[PDB]
DNA sequence: CGTCGTCAAGGACGC
DNA sequence: GCGTCCTTGACGACG
């Protein structure tokens, strides 16, 4: 057993002055603005991925802002054709250099909504995520939360299932779900996976905060079963003494050992404000453990 | 250049 | 009913 764990971080790299998560405001919407910001995000993303490889960070969560406002209903810009060259170039690199990709389209995606409008708009946002990834000629996972709780859980869960079951292939095939710190725990997520085949992503912090008494190694074991290929997870840490769920501004290098050491054969996304810096710490610990 | 009013969006919460 | 906080607070008009 050589490698088997990848490390990633999210959206952009601060230590590089090359923002890849620039968006724009509806008042600016036009073909020119969209292309300009889309090109600069993508030029930076190439760079960010070149730097990641250089520093043995082969996992990355792509910003949803990459093509700003792409899902907005007033948005009608043919970014797929215009930007096809860069987009292909970034994908070829991702695949040539064995990089894992994910996206996390945000909180406005409630696929189990009671309001149809929000379902349809949720699907458009997912559509953009899938379109982006195809445009790079890559697979990738799109992670989301189960969504709302209205009318209690098992209706909510079924609203999720019924809707999931209706999505187009090339969204559903990328879709994985994450456990949260309020409503839907892992046990719930598994409930869904069992009925859907949806891969579950374990967010460690949301789980130590909302569990049914599953120990880390028990929880992992069950999730693993929901993945065809190699599981992803989200690793975050608490910000000391806050109303729990607040992401630490960086990772504690010891907490990370304790954790990564009861685990192999997964890729880890780091959810912390200082982004690449924690990625570097994460790369140290694993290099040390021969698990990178 | 620097300041700061405003930002597409759902849903849950505390007031 | 309104303000707040949620992958990463930052866009961009105005002087």
């Amino acid at each position: 057993e050589g490698r088997h764990m990848r490390v990633g971080y999210v959206s952009t790299n601060y230590s590089l002055g090359c923002k890849a998560d620039k968006t724009i405001k509806l008042s600016s919407l036009s073909e020119e603005r969209v292309l300009k910001v889309s090109s600069s995000n993508l030029l930076c993303l190439k760079n960010i991925l070149e730097w990641n490889l250089k520093h043995e960070i082969l996992f990355f969560r792509i910003s949803s802002n990459t093509i700003p406002l792409a899902s907005h209903p007033k948005f009608h810009v043919n970014w797929k054709d215009k930007l096809s060259h860069i987009l292909g170039d970034i994908g070829d690199f991702i695949k040539e250099n064995s990089i894992r990709i994910s996206m996390h389209p945000g909180q406005y995606v409630v696929l189990n909504s009671v309001r149809e409008e929000v379902v349809r708009s949720s699907i458009m946002e997912l559509k953009y995520h899938a379109d982006l990834l195809d445009s790079m000629g890559i697979e990738g996972k799109i992670q989301i939360h189960v969504g709302s709780s209205m009318n209690g859980k098992e209706e909510s869960l079924n609203r999720f299932i019924e809707n999931f079951r209706k999505l187009p292939s090339n969204i559903s095939k990328r879709l994985v779900i994450e456990n949260d710190d309020k409503v839907f725990s892992v046990k719930d997520c598994l409930w869904i996976s069992e009925r859907t085949g949806i891969p579950v992503i374990f967010d460690n912090l949301h789980h130590s905060i909302l569990n049914n008494g599953e120990s880390l190694n028990d929880a992992l074991s069950l999730v693993r079963r929901t993945w065809k290929d190699r599981p992803m997870i989200d690793y975050s840490e608490q910000e000391p003494g806050e109303k729990p769920g607040v992401h630490a501004t960086t990772i504690n290098e010891e907490n990370f050992r304790r954790f990564v050491n009861e685990v192999d054969e997964v890729d880890i996304m780091l959810e912390v404000k200082d982004k690449e810096i924690s990625a570097l710490k994460a790369v140290k610990v694993l290099k040390e453990l021969n698990k990178l």
